């Protein structure tokens, strides 16, 4: 559901909300890459700070998580794991639900009848809908739907007054809902039937984020007004509760030590399964990594630990990957982000059954290139060249101020990968493998669409991210990475 996130309440409104409308164990989360988890306990309201600079959600006194939903799901089940300074347990028990419609994909606020009609007729299909502020009746709202099978009369647009009376919503009779969302959800599952038989099915929200890449710069300007980026990004975040897929294998005891961050885990249904492991290891099939198929494929993975370097090379070898993309230093802010899993220049190392040679390095302004030779010990004819592209200039926090270095780096990576016939997925990793990694992967996906079809194509940044987030938890972590994605695709379009 994710109703426990309130996008625009002050901390004072949060406290009054838990004290008057909550009970002990009630909780919510709120913004202002800073977030707060506000929890009621012994008739008092504690606030816990959550930080995200780009890599993961860091909860004070708790753990690191891929998404707020996964964070809230974890503590609602594990329990005893959220303590304070004293050391008494803070139990998250009851979501305090938000009523705002600001982060719903279908809520368009200020918007006239004919405006909605022009949008629903140029971008909608049968079942497309939206909700908007009633102009004629200040305070009320309007559900606009399209139904039908052009100008063949086979389609139509229907409006439906939503009255708002004493903070509750209704459509003229029947039940009175505590929120526009509860009303939409109800009439999505129990569609409204017109007199003459037409069924007003709320099938999908009118899409507003798909743009023609040629008009990219116009949308970045429209989104930079008052900020629109934040509105669009937090609406995507609202959809993260649909991606709580199982991550059981990463939770097994044998696999625990193979995870850089305890709770940042690969989805079972897209994880990379490693075969050909020796029988003496009870579980030899596990690495913290997921296949990302756009819909060139990718593998998104964490930075190596000393005890997974061998597994990382079994993955590279098994998947036939020929390009690796590193977007972290080994160490940053004094903290290990990825052990050196490659040999020094000219040297030759064995990593278990795998043997790697660093043939030559090449330094560029923003990145170093390492030409590596990977083979299985025992059969020399298995040798293949793996090209490691090590971006080194990514800031410790946030994103770069100009996308130019990243784009130039990514163009190189693309050309090398395109030059090797039958190359496997491109391996992309940072520290946790979801923020910088997701950002790089989504930029590459978008730009590939544009390199093949030119500037005269459609691209949809939030929908692409959602597709990628359904294959690895929390891909693209922050609003600043989001804005960077837009700004990088704007910059790439204008170099053409
Ligand atoms: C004013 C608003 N409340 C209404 C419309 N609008 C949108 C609309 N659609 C999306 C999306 C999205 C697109 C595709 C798939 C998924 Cl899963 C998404 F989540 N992300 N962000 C969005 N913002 C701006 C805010």
């Amino acid at each position: 559901s994710r109703r426990w996130f309130h996008p625009n309440i002050t901390g004072v409104e949060a406290e009054n909300l838990l004290l008057t409308r909550g009970v002990d164990g009630s909780f919510l989360a709120r913004p202002s890459g800073d977030f707060t988890l506000s929890v009621r306990r012994n008739g008092a309201v504690t606030h816990i700070k959550i930080q995200n600079t780009g890599d993961y959600y860091d909860l004070y006194g708790g753990e690191k998580f891929a998404t707020l939903a996964e964070l809230v799901q974890y503590y609602m089940e594990h329990h005893g794991q959220l303590k304070e300074k004293n050391g008494d347990v803070i139990e998250l028990k009851y979501p305090l639900n938000c009523a705002d419609p600001t982060s719903e994909r279908w809520f368009h606020g200020h918007l006239s009848g004919k405006e909605a009609e022009k949008l629903l007729t140029e971008k909608g299909k049968h079942g497309s809908f939206l909700v908007r502020e009633s102009q004629s009746h200040p305070g009320d709202f309007v559900l606009s739907v399209r139904t039908g099978d052009s100008n063949d009369g086979k389609s139509k647009v229907t409006h439906v007054m939503i009255r708002c009376q004493e903070l509750k919503y209704d459509v003229g009779g029947g039940e009175r809902f505590d929120s526009l969302t509860d009303l939409v959800e109800h009439y999505k599952k129990n569609p409204m039937v017109e007199t003459l038989g037409t069924v007003l099915q709320l099938k999908q929200p009118l899409n507003t984020t798909r743009i023609n890449a040629a008009e990219i710069e116009s949308r970045v300007r429209e989104l930079s007004k008052l900020q629109g980026f934040w509105e669009e990004f937090e609406t995507l975040q609202q959809q993260e509760c649909k991606l709580l897929y199982s991550r059981k294998e990463g939770q097994r005891q044998e696999n625990k030590n193979k995870n850089r961050y305890k709770n940042i885990l690969p989805f079972d249904h897209t994880r990379v399964v490693l075969h050909d492991g020796d029988p003496n290891e009870p579980v030899s099939d596990y690495i913290n990594a997921n296949i990302i198929m756009p819909e060139k494929s990718y593998i998104a993975t964490q930075g190596c630990l000393q005890n997974t370097v061998n597994d990382f090379w079994r993955m590279v070898f098994q998947e036939n990957s020929r390009v690796i993309v590193m977007t972290t230093k080994e160490v940053e802010r004094g903290k290990s982000k990825c052990v050196k899993y490659w040999p020094d220049e000219y040297a030759l190392k064995e990593y278990g059954v795998m043997r790697v040679r660093n043939v030559k390095e090449s330094a560029a302004h923003d990145y170093t290139l390492r030409e590596l030779k990977l083979s299985k010990v025992g059969q020399g004819n298995t040798e293949r060249t793996v090209w490691q592209y090590h971006f080194r200039t990514w800031p410790d926090h946030g994103v770069p101020s100009d996308p130019g270095g990243v784009l130039d780096f990514l163009e190189e990576v693309h050309h090398k990968q395109e030059s090797i016939m039958d190359a496997g997925p491109v391996v992309v990793h940072c520290s946790a493998g979801i923020g910088r990694t997701g950002t790089f992967i989504v930029i590459d996906i978008l730009i590939d669409i544009i390199r093949e079809k030119g500037v005269d194509c459609d691209i949809d940044v939030p929908k692409t991210i959602q597709m990628v987030r359904s294959q690895r938890s929390g891909m693209v972590q922050t609003e600043a990475q989001y804005r960077f994605i837009y700004m990088a695709v704007q910059h790439y379009i204008e170099t053409l």
